[PDB]
């Protein structure tokens, strides 16, 4: 009857990052970002997930294109490894495009290049039975943008990453009027940022930030030090204009910033003179007042580099008690560990750090309870639905909301998997589907179940004893030197003589064992796995995994 | 010459927990704690530490006993196993001597039991050659207490853990006079806490707390839930005390809270009337709002019992929309993850949480800066040397000392395992002694070298392949089928081939193999190892631990 769609999420509720929705209507069907989600971080790397795929295999036919809302790495990751999939048009930002277009590269899915489709900032792009528009929005990133759909069904809105900073370094200022017009007129879909649902006071502007560069460079004496992301883009402008201000040729490591400075110089986001830029193999040549070091490694990984430099085999870089090294990784909790750990490695290095003010602690980069109310006021939207964040962002935030006179039976809390259909005056659940993560190894570059991994560290508790019986089906023992391997079990030299207790046992039952029994591998390795569950139960309580192979040779 | 002692560490240097001091003079021998340190902390449990114990038996002769500063698990953890290796005297604090005996009996060492020596309060104990004294001080734990030592060499002070809370629930503040004497008569040496040199600000005493629970008790409509350790006992009390004037009767859960409970009771420092403690079983038979539930696992878990009551299986407790749950665990850094998912989980069961003024966040339980300088000045000592704590956070109490008008050449920052002689008017390092750590599981409760789970960890990074051929010696080739298997290499229906790929290509080399190579098991091994490497670096990079067997049945 009315018009109405059906937005069933793929990633984003239930972690920072990962965050994919797919907006599903009659015949209709688009796809909204495709990130990563990094759930630890530790000091050789980051964990790699990518959303599950297996919904966009369903409905094929219907998807009209992809939806990209950055030019940042944690927004579009899966898309250049999706097209090794499925191929479906890209209408994104030209600049969020490029990048895009790199990680296929990369990911060598050369083919949805083609799908490349730019669209204009202000101005609107009909996408099948939908209009689509690019609203600039201020965020940390160099470019950005949230999304309006217009439809016959009504007005969506996708801001997602957004924080309203009132004096960015690009003095590039939110276009509010567009999406008061879009209050004004009526907005019936609301997706917003809720990342930063629990803290209060508006976030501070980068450029609270500008003040630390200048003074800490002011009186900086040796070799500066920077280590940050490869999609920072804003922060490395920002050190890098000041360091020319200062005089210090600017070493780039990591073949990801390179790119990133190529495709945005040639891009003419901002200006840059070569000439300015070194390598890190340089910078013996010059002095250390004059030596600013750029450090990232692959794509999420940031320290691995720096735990090399403490362990001095970088070989390119040797870090010195006058240096100054600023610190600036992707601040998901629970990386604190490795961040002590380098910290202390680099004082026993007689280093200054400068830790304080990049962290989430002074700049999360997401809106604060304040901000959060302010778009909601700007929208006077029919129905809020809280993206990117975990459960319970989501329920702050939608308790701002209604703190703001937003009536509850509007406002719900996805689980990621969840089919939600929405109308004119009308929402409810009907359903969940499939979501899921995959691994991929940043050497290889290759999707991996995570099944594998999961038995493998399942198994992992407990050991892994594994043996094999030359015995005769007439003599129902063995009848050559059984050989036998263990990994976890016990020190070799303290578990030659416990592991071949267990060993006579074993073979003794050999002596007297069950021909039947003996001759069918079935039996046997039965009788294997009973006896090393009873064995671990008696040494340390556990069951652990225990390979049979019978032989009749 | 002159009088002189030689002050080489075990533990605390390097990590939050595991200290443990051993002062060595000439014929002259004292041990200052023995604690236990937790790096994580996990949904099930935490990680289980206890420092090494090599050094202790090379001087054995000499030591003339154990001397604690705490009743509390973080600082006596190893002295119970300890035992199972080396009886000494154990001159301790009342209190603090029997939850130590507690924890020898839970370690079957009841031989050092007898050793106990109860030390006096304000009453000094000659200890051999020297002087000990346990001088009240304020902290989160019931009781505690630092150690003054009077030598002929000169006086040492060991504070360790210590907030100077003006105005603690227990109202007995700190003896400063004492303190202050020693400073007058001329204070040799002084260990002193350093976990929070980082940050500013006096911590609130606990008293800040009283009006959090008074608020949330009289709102609260429900059933109540009381999070955290073992060792927590003022937290425990400032509970009950509230519930029982709130009429809420108290559930104790984990035989640790019965045990300490029982002790302290029976020891007078508080008073209990015993009709007031329920079960969690009769739970269900009394009101909501008349129940309030303490929950701690073994030694060091407390969310283990909160995930599975999430999980639904505590089989005693079923958590309800109307509940409010206070969690305050163990707040070291990195435990961040498992609250997180507790608390979504939690939420998805509607439960009102309330976490933010019991962790390190309000109330870290450790002196801040200003504590530091006042203790500092009170002391007025000749040698500073910070203890408990990692790198950095020695590095800026030192920092503050300077600040503090100490001469920068009597102040030394240690590493684990060091030993450092100090003298009258002399100090310097003069060499390294062998300081580790060792695991014992919860269940079996045993120490186990951190060898053998560090290869099983180290050999779970890439998969593990067996098989065993058997091959005739006069053929040079597989004469019976042989038998594979693997653990982390592949999934089981996709793995059948692959594996078996492999397994064609190494029958076929049997076929035309060597036969000395193929007789001779090592080269057979070899050869299989070389292989699986090339497999390896061929599929995902790696050199997987590959196991071999030949036999000549």
């Amino acid at each position: 009857s009315k018009a109405s769609v059906k937005i069933t999420p793929l990633g984003g509720l239930g972690e920072i990052g990962g965050n994919m929705m797919v907006i599903e209507t009659p015949k209709s069907a688009i796809v909204i970002d495709a990130g990563m989600s990094f759930p630890k971080e530790g000091l050789f790397g980051v964990d790699i997930l990518i959303p599950d795929f297996s919904y966009l295999h369903q409905i094929k036919d219907k998807i009209a294109g992809i939806i990209i809302t950055h030019a940042h790495e944690d927004h579009i990751g899966a898309t250049p490894y999706l097209f090794k999939e499925l191929q479906f048009p890209l209408y994104g930002t030209p600049l969020s495009l490029g990048l895009i277009g790199s990680k296929f590269d990369e990911h060598g899915l050369k083919k949805y290049r083609s799908y490349f489709k730019i669209v204009e900032k202000r101005c609107p792009i009909s996408v099948g039975e939908f209009i689509i528009e690019w609203i600039h929005i201020t965020h940390s990133i160099i470019d950005s943008s949230a999304l309006a759909i217009q439809t016959k069904a009504g007005t969506i809105i996708h801001t997602g990453d957004f924080k309203i900073d009132h004096t960015p370094v690009d003095n590039l200022p939110t276009d509010l009027y567009r999406l008061a017009h879009y209050g004004e007129k009526g907005v019936m879909l609301l997706l917003s940022d809720s990342t930063n649902s629990h803290k209060s006071g508006t976030t501070p502007s980068e450029s609270t930030i500008a003040p630390a560069f200048d003074t800490l460079f002011k009186e900086a004496q040796g070799r500066v030090i920077m280590s940050t992301f490869s999609s920072n883009i804003h922060r490395v402008y920002q050190a890098i204009q000041y360091g020319i201000k200062y005089n210090r040729k600017i070493a780039v490591i990591g073949r990801s910033m390179e790119k990133n400075l190529d495709i945005a110089r040639e891009l003419g986001y901002i200006h840059l003179p070569y000439q300015s830029f070194i390598e890190a193999n340089e910078v013996a040549k010059y002095p250390d007042n004059e030596v600013l070091i750029v450090t990232t490694g692959s794509q999420g990984e940031t320290m691995s580099a720096l735990y090399r430099m403490a362990t001095d085999e970088h070989r390119h870089i040797s870090i010195k008690p006058n240096d100054l090294v600023i610190i600036s990784a992707k601040a998901i909790p629970g990386n604190e560990a490795s961040v002590s750990a380098v910290l202390n490695f680099l004082i026993k290095k007689e280093a200054k750090v400068a830790y304080q003010e990049f962290d989430n602690i002074h700049v999360s980069g997401h809106a604060a309870q304040e901000e959060q109310k302010l778009m909601l006021r700007l929208i006077k939207p029919k129905f809020f639905l809280p993206v990117h964040g975990e459960y319970n962002h989501v329920a702050r935030h939608k308790q701002t909301a209604i703190s703001c006179g937003v009536p509850e039976k509007n406002i719900y809390l996805m689980e990621d998997g969840d089919q939600v259909e929405v109308g004119p005056a009308f929402i409810k659940k009907v359903g969940t589907i499939k979501s899921g993560k995959s691994y991929v190894d940043n050497q290889s570059n290759l999707s991996i179940d995570t099944s594998i991994v999961q038995q493998r560290e399942e198994v992992a508790s407990a050991g892994v004893f594994a043996a094999t019986i030359f015995v005769n089906k007439n003599k129902q023992a063995l009848l050559e030197s059984s050989q036998f391997s263990s990994l976890g079990l016990v020190g070799f030299k303290d578990e030659k003589p416990l592991i071949k207790e267990i060993q006579g046992g074993l073979e003794m039952l050999l002596k007297s064992s069950n021909a039947e029994i003996l001759n069918n591998p079935k039996k046997l390795e039965d009788h294997t796995r009973n006896f090393i569950r009873k064995a671990l139960f008696k040494k340390f309580r556990k069951y652990p995994a225990i390979i049979c192979h019978a032989h009749s040779f």
